[PDB]
């Protein structure tokens, strides 16, 4: 039970990611580092602009040697220790040993105020089941 989110941690992997202007659909942020590793402090420096699209959309790409019933996530946006944001996002089942791509849309303090000072968490559940907690602290640049 604890024992089966940590069979599900160490079986994936996210291979890489973007963040596009849902608006034009251009790239914005991508990056093939996986940021969901737990125990360390990510870092991230975005365009000051991503913060003026109203819509933001992600691709997430991830590879799953364990079965998941309803994959999901919940991210919070924080600001010097206060959360400002939480969002909740769902792929559902993952069949074992598969890689899969899922897509987001993200929508809707200047760039200078925040960079720096925010860290998202993200969240990876399996339904009920919490299989890690990570942090990226974000720069706009
Ligand atoms: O912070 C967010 O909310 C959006 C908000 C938008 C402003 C533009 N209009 C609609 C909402 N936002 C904000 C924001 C922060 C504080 C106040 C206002 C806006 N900063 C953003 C930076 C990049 C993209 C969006 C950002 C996103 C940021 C990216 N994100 C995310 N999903 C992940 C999945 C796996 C691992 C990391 C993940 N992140 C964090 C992340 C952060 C930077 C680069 C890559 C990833 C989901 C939440």
């Amino acid at each position: 039970k604890d024992e089966r989110a940590r069979e599900i941690l160490r079986g994936f992997k996210l291979n890489w990611m973007n963040l596009r202007d849902a608006e034009t659909g251009k790239i914005l942020w991508q990056g093939t580092e996986d940021l969901s590793v737990p125990g360390v402090e990510h870092e991230a420096r975005v365009p000051k602009k991503i913060l003026k699209c109203k819509a933001v959309s992600r691709e997430l790409n991830f590879s799953s040697t364990e079965q998941m019933e309803k994959f999901r996530l919940e991210q919070k946006v924080y600001f010097k220790g206060q959360c400002l944001e939480e969002w909740f996002f769902e792929f559902g089942f993952v069949i074992p040993n598969s890689t899969n791509t899922w897509q987001s849309l993200i929508e809707a303090m200047p760039a200078s105020v925040l960079t720096g000072n925010v860290i998202i968490e993200t969240k990876f559940f399996d339904d009920d089941l919490l299989v890690s907690t990570s942090r990226v602290r974000l720069f706009y640049v």
